[PDB]
């Protein structure tokens, strides 16, 4: 049904998405172990949400009678320097994801897979929104500043958002 | 680490990895079923895969609240080629046996180091695993009863479908 | 408002869509008369659903102040070999329809009729979904096999789906 | 089961009915495109209702294990001179339909297909009523005239009826 | 995030949108002062709705962390010849807006801002619909004609629509 | 023959324009806040801007029901560059004072021409203006109380956010 290219990209996206989840879990554990259970929670929940994206793709593939060919998931990074650094990396990571998705959309436009294109709309929208979210959080962290109690407050701010997203 | 013994931590991290790995194995198997018109099995395995991933998560939460760093290593690619519904379930069953053993090994270690809280935590996990191991045996048994000669694959898939739904 | 090309294709589509339903009614009657009232029902309802698609198009054309030009509806085929053959033909018929629709979409993209494009999204998605459905059914029929009580069970399977689509 | 004659007439009626629907859609679009969305709607809905009559017949045929043989549906007329003319043609068309139905009834009486006769009662009555409806509307339109705002009012009158029939 | 081009067009659109609102308010006051409070109301409400579009766009820019550059709003036209003329100008004005929006859509397609494209869908559809609405109203008015009681009834027709849109 | 005096009409039309102009100023200010990570302030001002546009509308309605033509002139471009949260609110407050003054001027004129119905109509408008003028002063004072020190901005934005939500 769907073109060889598309299939490859979709499978690849599944992998990136699963990979992303692990990155967020890794980041989450770093936060927890450095007394930042606000960030820890946010990222852990965000990781869960990434795994769900993967699942939607697998379902889409499954329903189109396309075999899922899962390759290895690379090991996420474990060492990080601080709350700001994590979110910086996170933000750059989300930009990369937005770009892989658009790439898939480009391909559907070019091959005229209009149904695939259609399916991908929500996904694009969800990503852009998530990309913004990370941006905001990063800005807010920077507004607060790491001097003194700011790490505490920044974590509470993040905690604040975590709970208002379940 | 300050709370749990180095050994335990190693095994727990290891287990997370096996558990994540397992999920992918089941997704792979699931897709094989779907693409060979066995959406009953496909669903069962897909849901089972999801459930595997959740077990990993529970461990991670356990590790997190004990202030233990989670060290996620790479997840190997699962096998993609399988011979038939029976073969898949056979492999699944042998896979579950292996997992049951991994877990018991962790339990042995907690007993020996006297990590009684860890032991406690592991109870549900053991029971949950044992139950799943049985489930796969039954399905395999039922599959063999039915036979694969005529409409058997169909009926076997409906039987499996039957169970998939009654586990939401 | 809309371009001469688009209008022509849309009118053409209306006709194909009406034509399709007749094909499905014809197929439906064949099923009923050969004791396959499961298939009979599925196809009858599917035919009804095709006629509704036509109607949505007519409405679209009407609200854009475009005259609907209805041409002749050709007579559908009435002789068929068997349950499998019918579904095979059905499936190939759905493939053809998916393609006429995409063609319309291609044309809107090229003339930049963005509102028309927009309107066509649901239609694309619906068709694709239906195309999948026929593939599944066809696969399930083949999994069962026409030997023994195969035809019976296959009809019950189809009946099963018919009732879980009203 | 049923006699060859009856079957022929029933099939014939289905074709007529399907044909009629298209005529009404064509007429409907003419109304819409000349700013007469009241008439447009009435006819559109009336067309849908004709299609339904066809379906009831097909169902009747199906449950009696009679194959439906659908022939081609001719293209309806597209050009009309005005609201009055359309309804005039409509009315004459409905008279013709009443007559094809009666003819079927005559035949059932003569072959003593009493069950078929029974089935046909609602259809006769329903048709007779529709024939009256068109006369009334036509009459009302004439009462109104086209001298001032007649078309606007006649269309509103028609609109009035369209909504009090769903 | 978003490309400089897009942002410029989006800001430009805000301005045209605000400008549009004023045009409609101006037109509205003309209607009121010439005893056409039906039209007056329709246009007033339509003006309000235009200002909301601008606001919607402004929100979109804000959540993407894009500065909004608001320019001066030119004075609308204040002299008009009559109900028909107003709606003619209105219709023409609407088309112009449809075209500016499509232009933005063209640009997103070309730069591959797929999220922006996505966002713009509702806007395109809402616009197309509004463009149709003005055509219908104009058409209805022509149908009625400016002769005896025409203006009155046309205003009541318009009033009719105004109230069935809040 | 209008009901109202030429003077009044002129002022009222003028006021519409100032009011529309004001809204844009607030939107501009709002966007500045959003783009500098101050979505609390951003929201407050955005909502306040919307509220200014509504004032304009009430006037237009008033003029319409009195059969007075609305003459909309150009809306000037608002200022886009600002130096900080404090500066914005300072400018805001001054702007509010200037608006109060324009409104009072209209009231003065109604008293002098004895347009008692117009006077009547203008009561709510005056009261609403006074209240808004106070509000801006209060916010300004708190912001100064807090100080744009190390965590001042974040808190001042949260304070503002606090008020924004308790005004819907």
């Amino acid at each position: 049904m769907l073109s060889k290219d598309i299939i490859k990209l979709l499978n690849e996206q599944v992998n990136k998405e699963m990979n992303s989840s692990n990155l967020y879990m890794s980041m989450s554990s770093w936060c927890y172990t450095h007394s930042l259970d606000g960030a820890g929670l946010f990222l852990f929940d965000h990781a869960a949400e990434e795994y769900e994206h993967a699942k939607k793709l697998i379902v889409f593939l499954n329903e189109n009678n396309v075999p899922v060919q899962l390759t290895s998931i690379s090991a996420p990074e474990h060492k990080f320097e601080g709350l700001t650094q994590i979110f910086q990396k996170a933000y750059e990571h989300e930009q990369h994801i937005s770009e892989s998705i658009n790439n898939i959309v480009d391909h559907a436009i070019k091959s005229k897979d209009h149904a695939t294109f259609n399916f991908l709309q929500w996904y694009v929208s969800e990503q852009h929104e998530e990309e913004v979210l990370f941006k905001d959080i990063l800005d807010k962290i920077e507004l607060i500043g790491n001097e003194n109690h700011g790490l505490y407050l920044a974590d509470q701010y993040v905690k604040g958002i975590a709970k208002s997203r379940k």
